[PDB]
Parts: structure tokens; sequence; C-alpha cells
């Protein structure tokens, strides 16, 4: 009953060490150009607003409203929902990525620095995603709970290494890749949700997806700052993590029975257009735009080949992947035990 | 509306670093000691196991029977359920404080390295408690989830700094001591839902009671086995640990009502006989019973005094925290956000 493995070499501790100074130095820049993001608690939504009031004479009919707005929400849908939430609370082992970072980390736990003070509010903002997402999964009685449940305990156990090698640089580009990559998948999720007719699920999916527009924001102007400050080094961060293709914080997802399970609920969001191999491309394009990196000039000769590999790139990528014709019609049936092994098109 | 911060001086890194070569070496016996310790996934328990059945006919008559049980259990238990509940969704912070650890650190986020694999493990095992604790407050209508949902927030943006200063020794100690301390709150709080009338409740707090003993056992065995090696560093760490008061992952605990949160949640807990000072007791005279503190001879100067302090220390704790005069009668009545400024004995 083993789950897939990480199958790339393990590198560690990738970046020059005479550059943890520049986080170091960019302390007092990240706590006021960073520490704005965040919201006060106070003013922040928490699950509840989103969920029936366990404690009013209303929960009843509200969860009877629930469930029965959720029977109206095809299978194919709540896979990629059930994934998208299990991504979601795999949580901890995120954290746990940011503080891997060599000159952002959290030396102790409750460290006085901005880097951790943001790693801290990120992540206790991040954790309501799963709590509402699940609560409802639960609620809406259309899922497997213990079979996602068991799934999420693989992936917590099994992890991720998203090949960031203790680097910052690389670190924050693949946060800044990932975070917009979910900003769309909840952004449709959400559109979906409405479209068969349950609004306030499509509030809780475009709630979800704010948030995440909030930190893509933060960690592009960490990516940001550091383009400007060592252009060099950052280019050649953003090359190498495209060359090495980013890859989702649950792709070691399995729940025992599927040993493909990520590439699976992989193709059902592709189908659905909720994230696609042509938003990918979408986001690293965005990416290259948002940090002007064809307005760049005066690089080492490494510098040149990585600005223009990443300018690109998006253009093959979209030819290369917008060939949807083995699987954008003969796509296979397959059970989903999420889903009581009910099965969805891939 | 700031939260309470940690108030001592914050130490990293303060175990020779000479020493972290035997937590490599100690590598292949943690793979053969520790990692049995893990059920596999596939026989663990999960959540839905112990919540109704949300896509069974049962699920109603099941949900209001639940509801129905919980009118029977009095505030102050849930004010002390509630925390406890708390505590454990703080886990992203905890699973970061064992990854700051010198030699036992994950350094890629999946590394494939024993001390990383039960790191993961350990995490993945703790997840559950946090989402069982969580929905059974939810459905039980008895407390303000909205309230809990916000002490969560403060509680991870806050994290907690166990002083264990990046040493596997003081934070394999700290974690033995925690572990315990939580198997029996939660021994307790499982003993106490039954004597309510709540078997399926005990059944909960039994069933996390029985993972953090499992946990207990492997955080002692490392201990002892670094007992074993390196008899001076380690009963250093431990009275230096003892000295410094072992403070509980969620004391910076807070609500945006109560200053003094933790205090008031630990009194209740006090007053209940869930966790008392005479506990905490008895878990390092277990702790010093276990690791056959008095029976060690052939040490350091410092080595002397450190084990002399170490066994000598639970009597005196003993004496200086029964004298619960001022607060064993005479405690006020405080409001408690997390049951709606609901008022219980301290
Ligand atoms: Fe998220
Ligand atoms: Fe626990």
């Amino acid at each position: 009953f083993m789950p897939p493995r990480e199958v790339h070499v393990q590198v560690t501790h990738s970046m020059p060490p005479q550059k943890i100074e520049i986080f170091k130095s960019l302390d007092n820049w990240a706590e006021e150009n960073i520490l704005v993001h965040l919201k006060p608690v106070e003013k922040c939504w928490q699950p509840q607003d989103f969920l029936p009031d366990p404690a009013s004479d209303g929960f009843d009919e509200q969860v009877r409203e629930l469930r029965e707005r959720a029977k109206e929400i095809p299978d194919d849908y709540f896979v990629v929902l059930v994934g998208d939430m299990i991504t979601e609370e795999a949580l901890p082992t995120y954290q746990t990525m940011l503080n891997t970072l060599d000159g952002v980390r959290d030396e102790t736990g409750a460290s006085p620095t901005s880097w951790a003070i943001w790693t801290r509010a990120w992540t206790a903002e991040e954790n309501r995603h799963g709590d509402l997402l699940n609560k409802y999964l639960y609620l809406s009685g259309r899922v497997d709970m213990r079979q996602i449940e068991k799934t999420i305990q693989y992936l917590i156990g099994s992890g991720m290494d998203p090949r960031t090698e203790n680097s910052p640089y690389l670190g924050f580009i693949y946060t800044s890749f990932q975070e917009r990559a979910t900003f769309i998948s909840h952004g449709n999720t959400a559109r979906q949700a409405k479209e068969h007719g349950d609004i306030k699920l499509a509030q809780i999916c475009g709630t979800i997806a704010a948030d995440e527009k909030r930190h893509e924001t933060a960690y592009t102007k960490i990516v940001e700052k550091l383009f400007e400050i060592d252009p060099d080094g950052t280019v050649l961060a953003f090359a190498d993590m495209m060359r090495k293709k980013i890859s989702m914080p649950a792709h070691l997802m399995y729940d025992g029975r599927d040993d493909n399970l990520f590439d699976h609920f992989s193709a059902v969001a592709q189908r659905l257009g909720v994230y696609t191999a042509k938003d990918y491309a979408d986001i690293l394009e965005f990416l290259v735009g948002r940090w002007k990196v064809d307005k760049l000039t005066g690089l080492s000769a490494e510098g040149q080949k990585a600005q223009d590999y990443v300018c690109r790139l998006p253009p093959r990528i979209r030819r290369l992947e917008e060939r949807a014709q083995g699987r954008a019609k003969e796509a296979p049936t397959m059970p989903f035990s999420w889903i009581f092994d009910r099965q969805v098109k891939l």
C-alpha cells in the first residue's frame, strides 16, 4: 500500500550563503511592503460565516438546504472540489516548505522577523480554507469523507519537494506561481457552483479565491524586489523553476486505491475547465509580464539565455499542450474513492 | 487588538554543531526503533469513524442524538474541550517546531531521512485530532465556532517558541513532556464525557489519547538513546528544560477579548481535574523514572548538579503547587467568548 514518491534527486541549500544577508537587509522593506496584505484577524472572515449556524434554530433547515443544493452539483465537480480541498488541508507541509527557505526561515517557531511574521500569518489565513471546504464537504453528503481523510493522511505523510532547494528566490517564485494557480482553480469552481445553482458554495470558493489573490500580490512583490536587487540570480532562478516545471503541492496524492490519483484528478479539472494546461501557461506569461522580464537588460552570459528561455516558453507550452485530442474526446471513465467509487469522465 | 507575545530572549542553535553527526548516525537506529510506532494509514482510524455519517439515512438522527447529548455536558467542560481542541488545531506550528531541530530537520519537505519520515507521519496522524474535535464541536451547537476559529487564527499567527533552541535533545524532551501532558488531558476529558453520559465523545477523547500515548513512547525512545549515547549533554538538556518550565504550545492563545485566555482556560482545566499542576509533576517524575536518571553515574561536574536538580524537582513542585487555597475555593466566575460569553468558575 505504498504511496508515490518524489522521483528527482533531492538538492539542498543551492543558493550562495553570502546571499542570506540580502534577505536580512530586506527585513524592514518586508515589514512595510508585505505586512500590509495582512488584514487584522478581527477583520477576517471565518469559516462559520459560510456554514449553517449550529447555535441557531436555523441549523436544520440550513443543513437541509445545503444538501438539497449539493444534489444539483455533478460528481465530476465534486472530485475537483475534493482534490482542491485536499491540497488545502496539506497546509502543514506548505508552511514547513516556506520554513525550509534559508534567509526567510522562522528559526524558533515565534521569530520576531518580518519573514517569519508573514509566514505564520499567511499560514493562519490559509488554515481557514481547509476548515471551510472540509465542513462544507462533510455536510454535503455527496462525498466519501473517510476516503478523503485517508487521502489527506497519506498526503501529509508523503509531503512534497517542490525543488526549491532552500532558496527564497526559488521558494518565492514557486509560491508566486502556485497561489495564482489556485486563484484560477477556485475562481472557476466558484463560477461553476453558481452555474449549478449553489450561490453559497460559489461564495465559499470566491472568498477562498480572494484570499489566494491577496497572497499572490505579496509573494510577487518579494520577487519583484529580488529582480530589482539581484536581477542575475533571479532570472536564473525563474528559468530554473520553469525548466523543472512547477509541480503542484498535492502531486503525491494517494487514496490506497489509485496509483495515479493526481493525474486523474487533474484530468477531470482540465475537462471541466477548472485548471488547464492553458492556464499554467497564462500564469508564467502573466509572471513574465508582471516581473517585466522582457524589459531587463545588462545581465551575465548565463542571464541572457535564462531570460530568453523564460520569455519564449509560454507560446511553446501553449502549442505543445493544446493538442487535447487523445484526451478531449475519448477519455475513459474512472471510479474515485472520494465519491464512493462512482465514476466520471477524464 | 494585539495578542500576547513571547517574553523571553530568543536563542537559536545552542547545541554544539559537531553533534549533528550523532543524529545522522542514529538514522538507521530510528528507522528500526521509531518507524514501527507507525500504524500504516490503512489501519488508522479517521475522524469520520466517530462522526454522524453524512451519506447515511442515519445522519439526521445521529446529529440529533449528538446535540441532545451535548446538552447534558456542562459549559466548563466545553471550555476545556475547546481549549484542548484549539491547541490541536495549531498543528502547523508544531510541525514547524520539530523542523527547527538541527540534526533531525526535514531539509526539503519530502526528505527521505528517518527523522523526516517520522515528522511527516506524526503530523499526518496528528492532523486527525483537530478535524475530529472541530467537527464534533461544530455539530454540538454548544460553542461559538466563529470565536473559536478566530482564536485559532490568532494562535497560528502567534506561534510558540518552546525554547528548544534548535536542539533535538531539548526538542525531543519537550515533545516527550508535551505529549504526556495531553495524554492525561484527553484521558480525563474522556473519563468525564462518560460521566456526563456521552460515550461517543468519550470515545473521541479516548482515541485521541491512545494516539498521543503511542507518540509519547516514540519520543521517549529517542531521548532514551540520547541518554545512552550522550549522558552528559542530555541530563544537561533535561535540567535546562525543567529550569525554564515546559510551556504549552497554546500559551499565546487569544480571542480578541481576554488578555489572559491561556491562564483562564488552564484554571478551568485545573478545577475540573483535567490537567493540574499535580499532573505536571507526575510527568517529569515518570520521565525521571523512565529515563532512569537516578541510575546514571560517571558524569561531568555540570552533570552532577543537573541530575540532582531534575531528580529532586517533583517533590518541590508538588508542595509549591498543591496550595490551591486562594483558587480552589474563591475563584471568580468569568465569561468565555468560546461559549458566547456565558460564564464558568475558574
Ligand atoms: Fe489556499
Ligand atoms: Fe494531539
